[PDB]
């Protein structure tokens, strides 16, 4: 059943989450416009993804004001500070894979599961805004799987690494989002699931074969 979008245990909790997801699109604006300090050819169309996360954090926005609830941005920015970090790391070494796998697959397909989680449970206006930013999404998930699968030969240790030392963190962060979820009646288990298909598929579509993907989701364990 659908939550009481007027609550104050549903505001508490969407103080939270909708933080995280504002200071996510501003982090993902922020790593496409970097990306394209390494990816210099890429600039155009990295400067019109970066466009459409900056369009995604004003939606989002709009769905607190909506609501009347405050964004806790210091809660978000403390969320996000050791992907953050692991991406300001492989940015200054001008690791061009790791970067992509961190914003294009993992946090693109975090997004996605946790915008498809949230659309069916979602209070009238935050659902419409939501089913608008979600198509985005899959095209940058298909940007970074075509620079990825171009580039596999020369990257494939690379980002064996990158999994193994990021997709932790998304599953800490998952750990760590998961009370304010439900309160938003979101199963963390739908988001798992979501997640990991998107994930999974992405990995496919690069060129990892079956083995490869179960040694490679099994990094979640750590
Ligand atoms: C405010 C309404 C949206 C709420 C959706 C549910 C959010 C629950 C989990 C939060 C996951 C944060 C995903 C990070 C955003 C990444 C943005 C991007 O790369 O385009
Ligand atoms: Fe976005
Ligand atoms: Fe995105």
């Amino acid at each position: 059943a659908l939550p009481d979008f007027t609550s104050d245990r549903y505001k508490d909790a969407y103080s939270r989450i909708n933080a995280i997801v504002i200071e996510g699109e501003q982090e993902a604006h922020d790593n496409y416009i970097a990306i394209g300090t390494l990816l210099p050819d890429h600039v155009e169309e990295l400067k019109r993804l970066a466009k459409m996360e900056m369009r995604h954090k004003k939606g989002f926005t709009a769905c607190g004001k909506n609501l009347g609830v405050k964004a806790d941005m210091d809660f978000a920015r403390e969320f996000f500070a050791p992907l953050r970090d692991n991406f300001q790391t492989a940015l200054g070494q001008g690791k061009t894979p790791t970067c992509l796998l961190i914003q294009a697959l993992l946090i693109e397909a975090f997004a996605i599961s946790a915008y498809h989680t949230y659309i069916p449970v979602s209070d009238p206006f935050a659902r419409k805004i939501t089913e608008g930013v979600v198509k985005d999404e899959y095209t940058h998930l298909n940007y970074g799987e075509a620079w990825l699968k171009a580039n596999l030969e020369s990257c494939r240790e690379e980002l064996l690494e990158a999994n193994r030392e990021n997709l932790p963190l998304i599953r800490r962060m998952l750990d760590q989002v998961a009370g304010d979820a439900a309160v938003l009646q979101m199963d963390k288990e739908d988001l798992i699931e979501d997640f990991l298909i998107a994930y999974q598929e992405s990995l496919t579509e690069i060129g990892f074969n079956t083995r490869e993907i179960t040694r490679m989701a099994a990094a979640a364990l750590v």
